[PDB]
């Protein structure tokens, strides 16, 4: 049966409108309290909320638009509403031919480090 990295991971498909999540591993679903069918097909921004710094969101949007990687700590929210610091690593995935195919991320709850 399936096994995945124990680090939270998402893959999104930028060929679909709004770059939706197409894969979330069980580690991400454990981290955020969501079900796979609640996260797949959505842009990851649903994790943000009233405490999320708009500057962080713009830095991510910028890196994505540039197809560059970004490492950023951002305030996000579990399904329960519980706020946490999410250490986000986002990378584009480019084919050997150079064309953008996916984005992939690592996520980690770093609340205990920052608070
Ligand atoms: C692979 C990937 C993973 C992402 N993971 C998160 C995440 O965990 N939390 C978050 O707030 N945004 C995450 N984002 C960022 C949002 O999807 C979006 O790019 C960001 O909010 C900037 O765009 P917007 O201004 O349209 O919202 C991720 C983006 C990608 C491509």
């Amino acid at each position: 049966a399936s096994e995945f990295t124990l680090m939270p991971m998402l893959i999104t498909n930028p060929h679909l409108p709004d770059n939706p999540i197409v894969f979330a591993n069980p580690a991400f679903l454990k981290l955020t309290g969501y079900e796979a069918d609640e996260v797949m097909g959505r842009n990851c921004r649903f994790l943000q909320g009233h405490g999320t710094d708009p500057a962080h969101v713009r830095a991510i949007k910028s890196a994505i638009a540039a197809e560059k990687p970004i490492d950023i700590d951002i305030i996000n929210y579990k399904k329960s509403g519980e706020a946490f610091w999410n250490r986000l690593h986002i990378s584009p995935v480019h084919n050997a031919n150079g064309r953008l195919q996916h984005f992939v991320s690592s996520q980690l709850d770093v609340t205990l480090e920052l608070v």
